[PDB]
């Protein structure tokens, strides 16, 4: 249940999969499903940045940006499909680098979390030894995670254990009720 212990100031990290298999209303429900937790979770000790990632990685909007406009629909208006590849490791260096930084609005006393959501197999390697103070819990979504080795290979980005850190949906539809089980871990 780690979920269930994280308690007080967190702040938390999209990190989201814009690489040349999605389809546009794919990658718009990724953006709903970010902009559905962000609306839920309004006025707690939560606060929220994310960041695209495909061959290279942009930060669509940093914790600081949320602070003063607190409004999902605004924050990600801009957001660009990169339509590349998707380099997973590089872009979790990069959250833990550049993204969860004080001078960007992170806070010391705030537990980090990050949900990466993804619908392919990482296109590079290396390792996240700078996350491993961040709790990390991976979405991987539809036909390529059909087969269990696939789905095998988020399990090294992810938190342990994979039980509770690893989410496989078939569908980009399941992202929906996904949010709802989600609520219910999540102590506010
Ligand atoms: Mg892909």
């Amino acid at each position: 249940g780690h979920m269930e212990c994280i308690k007080g100031n967190v702040d938390l990290v999209f990190l989201f999969d814009g690489s040349m298999s999605l389809q546009p209303d794919e990658f718009q429900k990724i953006l709903d499903f970010m902009k559905d937790v962000m609306k839920k979770l309004s006025n707690t000790s939560y606060q929220f940045a994310a960041v695209q990632f495909s061959t290279s990685y942009k930060t669509e909007f940093d914790f600081s940006d949320y602070v003063k406009r607190k409004d999902p629909d605004a924050l990600l208006k801009h957001v660009k499909h990169m339509l590349l590849l998707t380099n997973t490791f590089g872009a979790i260096n990069y959250v833990a680098t550049e993204v969860f930084r004080e001078e960007l609005g992170a806070r010391p006393d705030a537990t980090k979390v990050l949900i990466i959501i993804t619908d392919g197999e990482a296109t590079d390697s290396g390792n996240i030894d700078a996350a491993k103070d961040i709790i990390r819990y991976i979405i991987g979504i539809g036909k390529h995670f059909q087969t269990k080795e696939s789905q095998e290979t988020l399990h090294k980005f992810a938190s342990k254990p994979a039980s509770e850190f690893v989410k496989i949906l078939d569908t980009f539809e399941k992202l929906k009720d996904l949010f709802t089980e989600l609520q219910k871990k999540i102590y506010v």
